[PDB]
């Protein structure tokens, strides 16, 4: 699905991929396109963070509808 990804800088990004894809797979399309090692980035979703491995579908989301995610910076 077209998962939305908004950054604190407003930089929006759209990734079209089957929710069964892994999480580290997504962070990949980002890390390369932004060149920001996930180390200095932490994702926030509904008050919970995403763990490595496992997929979005495999996690069994409740709404399974439009998934909204927002990337955050490390430190400040």
């Amino acid at each position: 699905m077209q998962i939305f990804v908004k950054t604190l800088t407003g930089k929006t990004i759209t990734l079209e991929v089957e929710p069964s894809d892994t999480i580290e797979n997504v962070k990949a399309k980002i890390q390369d396109k932004e060149g920001i090692p996930p180390d200095q980035q932490r994702l926030i979703f509904a008050g919970k963070q995403l763990e490595d491995g496992r997929t979005l579908s495999d996690y069994n989301i409740q709404k399974e509808s439009t998934l909204h995610l927002v990337l955050r910076l490390r430190g400040g």
